């Protein structure tokens, strides 16, 4: 099955001929991927020689706990991450229950990559792109059931006063189809881009069943293309939520917003505002803003907020099958399905 409930359609490494490998450390993952490029005769194969399902059993709680206790010492350290570059055979990196990582996963020019059940937090190297997950020039990637966290805080004197920590799930380039689902993202200042610049526009991304809590912004910072955000729980958003820019289109349906500032907006460019189609959220009209503590702020440059809470454009027919539960159900049940150690459980209307 290649069904991710979103734009990406991939089975990752769970295909025919997949080779199962256990990784006990960051280094093992690197070595395993490196060996997966060799054919029977020891010669390298472009895109990889065989599919892989890597089970990561490592635990780096010590590193995570030390980092949490000294958050401002993280940005200047060397970034730590496993790069999955030009591997198209199909790969799934799934964490064992109880595993943890103080390193990121950087996907570059690959495809059919799935990252599940990984608990990644307080990564070093914010000043040198220490992303928890980065998807660059990579279509058909599925980031599902992970816990990505740090501290929603900015230390004094970091480069650009924005590098205490990098992002949770940055997406850029030709990452044409991506599904980000069932993740528990908390304590993150910059959650994730959708295009690295004003010119890096496009892509079709689906954000569904994610639980955001105490995050500052970029859910995502969208640039062009299509974004389908459904069944997500957005609470304690301290800056802005979905920032639809460079003429992007978004379908925001059956989500639960609460204690959020600028939950849906288009700001920082001063032009080429994106559009949104709102339907089925806990917020149905401006009268609900006070009920759920929705706050709005202006910007120094021309901007568009959804303070009228009305659709400002259209959205193409959703190309895949999905069935959202109600916004009330995500509020009630989502926390028990999102993140790690949930055995990749999915929230169905049956459980509502
Ligand atoms: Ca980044």
């Amino acid at each position: 099955a290649t069904d991710t409930g979103g734009y990406a359609a991939t089975a990752g490494g769970n295909v025919t001929g997949a080779v199962s490998k256990t990784a006990t450390s960051m280094q093992d993952i690197v070595n395993i991927i490196d060996a997966a490029r060799l054919d029977a005769n020891g010669k390298k194969v472009k895109g990889g020689a065989y599919p892989l399902v890597i089970t990561y059993t490592g635990n780096e709680d010590s590193l995570i706990n030390a980092a949490a206790a000294n958050i401002c010492g993280q940005w200047s350290k060397d970034p730590r991450g496993v790069e999955i570059k030009e591997f198209t055979k199909g790969i799934t990196i799934i964490g064992a229950n109880g595993s943890s990582a103080n390193f990121g996963i950087w996907i570059k020019k690959s495809s059919d990559v799935v990252v599940q059940n990984m608990r990644i937090g307080y990564l070093p190297g914010g000043a040198k792109d220490g992303d928890m997950i980065r998807v660059d020039d990579s279509p058909n990637v599925w980031v599902d059931h992970n816990e990505l966290f740090a501290a929603n805080h900015e230390c004094d004197g970091t480069p650009d006063n924005d590098t205490t920590f990098e992002s949770a799930v940055d997406i850029k380039g030709a990452s044409n189809t991506v599904t980000v689902s069932y993740n528990y993202i908390h304590g993150v200042k910059k959650v994730g881009l959708d295009g690295s610049s004003s010119s890096d526009t496009g892509r079709n991304i689906t954000y569904h069943h994610n639980y955001y809590n105490d995050v500052n912004a970029r859910l995502p910072l969208q640039r062009g293309g299509l974004v389908h955000a459904y069944n997500n729980l957005y609470t304690n958003i301290t800056g802005s939520g979905l920032n639809v820019r460079q003429n992007g289109q978004a379908l925001i349906e059956n989500n639960w917003f609460e204690k959020a500032i600028n939950p849906v907006t288009s700001r920082y460019d001063g032009k080429n505002f994106g559009t949104w189609v709102l339907k089925g959220n806990n917020i149905t009209k401006p009268a609900d803003f006070s009920t759920y503590s929705i706050t709005w702020t202006a910007d120094t440059k021309p901007y568009v907020n959804a303070d009228s809470w009305t659709s400002t454009g259209t959205f193409p027919t959703v190309a895949y099958n999905y069935s959202p539960v109600s916004a009330q159900c995500v509020k009630d049940k989502l926390p028990g399905y999102a993140g790690v150690g949930k055995n990749l459980a999915t929230l169905t209307s049956t459980a509502c």
